[PDB]
C-alpha cells in the first residue's frame, strides 16, 4: 500500500505524482504523466464522469544523450502507475515496456553475445563487405529480427500493434577494434506490446476516451465513497474512506 | 519503496505525513506525528544538525469511545514510520506496539478463552463473591498477570521499561448473562516494550534529543547528497538524489 494525500470535505480533489507517490515518477528526467480527479460530489456519491484518470505522453532524453548522433528524446507514459513507452511518440493508445535505456560501455567479441534481457540478444560476427566489417545480429528468443554492418543503428519493425516503421531498438557504436564497443542501448519489449481501445474496461473506470497523446478514463456508473471502507477504483488503485459521521468526508487514494 | 515529495534546489525542505506517504498516518483519527527537515545546505552538503527527524505524541480516541465510562483518548507516536504507543502519554522515550484497539462484541463462556494476539489471552471463570460473579484472568504466554470480578477493568503493571502504574490493558463489559459480553478491548505489547536513550544511534541520525513529549534526532556528521545515488538516512529511510549537473539538486526521501 502506497497512499496519496488525504482529501477532506465535499469539494473537488486532484492528485498527480507530487501528491500521490503511487503514480509513476522519474527523478532523473523529472517527469510524470498521471492525474486522478474527483468532481461533482453529491454528498459521498461521485456521479458518472466525476472520477477521472488521465495520462499524457512526456518526452525524456535517452540515457545516452547525443543530439549530434540523433539521440534526443523518447516518449514515456504512466499507465496505472507503471512506466510504458508509446510505440509512436504522439499516440497514447499503443504501448510497450522499456527493457533497457543504457549509456554503459559493453564489448562484443565477434564470436560472442550480449543478452539484453527478456530473451532479446545481439550477436556480433566478422563479415567482408569492401573489406573486414563487423556484423551485428538482433535476435529474440531464438529468432532473427534485423542486421547492420559497421554509428547509430536503429531497428524499425512492421506489424507492432498494427503499426509500421516502429523503432524497437537503438544501438550506438563508439569504436571497433581489430571486438565492438557499445555505448548507447535502447530497447522495448515489442513482442508483448499492447493496445488501449475505446471498448476497454479498467475496473470501475470503464469509459475510455483516447485523444491522441492523452488517455482519459472515467466512471460510467456512480461511485459511492462509502465511509469506514475501502473501494476499488481499478488496476490496483483504491480509495480508503474514513470512518466519520456523514457530517464529514475524508479519504485518500492508494495503490496496492 | 514509498517516496515523498521531490525537493528542488538548495533551500530548506520539510516533510510530514501529508507530503511523505512513508510516515505513519491514521485516517480515522486524522493523526500523524513525524517530520523530516533539511536545513543549511552548503551546495549538496548538509551540515551537522542540518538533517532533523522529529516526532511528537498525539492523542486519539479509543475505538470504543465512551467519555462517561472513562474511555477518552490514548497516546500514539510515529517512530520511523511505525505506529508506537507511549506507555506514559506525556513521555516520548518509552514506547510499545499496539496489539488491539477494538469496539467489537465478543462473548466469553466461563469455561472459555479469548486469544488477543501475540500470546495475550483473557480467561473467564465462575466465582462466588457475595453470590455468583464472573472472574476474568489476564494471561501472557502461559503466565498470570491480573484479575477483576464483575464496567471498565484496567490492568496497571509495574516495571514496564522501569515505570510504574502503567495501563497495558482496558476491558469494558456490556453485560453478563446466566457468559460475558466484551465491547471495548485495548492492549499493548508491554512485554516487548522499548526505551529511546540519549546515547542511541539510528543510522546517520545519531544525535538524539529527548524533550518530554517530543523526540528530535539529527546528524552528528555532515551528510552529503551525492548526485546519481541513494543515501541511507537510517531505519529504512533513504534519499534518492537525481543524476544532474552540480548546477542543480533534486532529491526525495523514501522508505523501504
Amino acid at each position: 500500500e502506497i497512499r496519496g494525500q488525504v482529501a477532506s470535505g465535499f469539494g473537488d480533489q486532484s492528485w498527480d505524482a507530487s501528491s500521490f507517490a503511487g503514480f509513476y515518477y522519474d527523478i532523473d528526467d523529472n517527469v510524470s504523466t498521471e492525474t486522478l480527479t474527483v468532481s461533482d460530489l453529491d454528498g459521498n456519491v461521485i456521479p458518472e464522469g466525476g472520477l477521472v484518470y488521465t495520462t499524457t505522453i512526456a518526452d525524456v532524453d535517452f540515457e545516452y544523450y547525443n543530439p549530434d548522433a540523433g539521440w534526443d528524446q523518447y516518449p514515456v507514459m504512466g499507465f496505472f502507475a507503471e512506466e510504458y513507452i508509446p510505440i509512436n511518440p504522439d499516440k497514447a493508445d499503443k504501448i510497450a515496456k522499456l527493457v533497457l535505456d543504457s549509456d554503459d560501455k559493453y564489448t562484443i567479441r565477434t564470436g560472442e553475445m550480449l543478452d539484453l534481457g527478456e530473451g532479446y540478444a545481439i550477436e556480433a560476427k566478422q563479415v567482408d563487405v569492401d573489406g573486414e566489417k563487423v556484423w551485428l545480429e538482433f535476435t529474440k528468443d531464438g529468432e532473427f529480427v534485423d542486421d547492420e554492418i559497421i554509428n547509430t543503428w536503429d531497428v524499425e519493425l512492421d506489424d507492432i500493434e498494427d503499426e509500421d516503421d516502429v523503432v524497437v531498438l537503438k544501438v550506438h557504436v563508439n569504436q571497433v577494434f581489430q571486438i565492438a564497443q557499445i555505448e548507447g542501448l535502447w530497447l522495448i519489449d515489442y513482442a508483448n506490446a499492447m493496445t488501449i481501445e475505446s471498448d476497454d474496461e479498467f475496473g470501475n473506470l470503464d469509459d475510455v476516451s483516447i485523444d491522441g497523446d492523452t488517455l482519459k478514463i472515467s466512471n460510467e456508473d456512480t461511485f459511492t465513497l462509502t465511509r469506514d471502507s475501502e473501494e476499488e477504483i481499478g488496476e490496483g488503485m483504491y480509495f480508503m474512506i474514513a470512518d466519520t459521521s456523514s457530517s464529514d468526508l475524508r479519504y485518500y487514494p492508494y495503490v496496492e
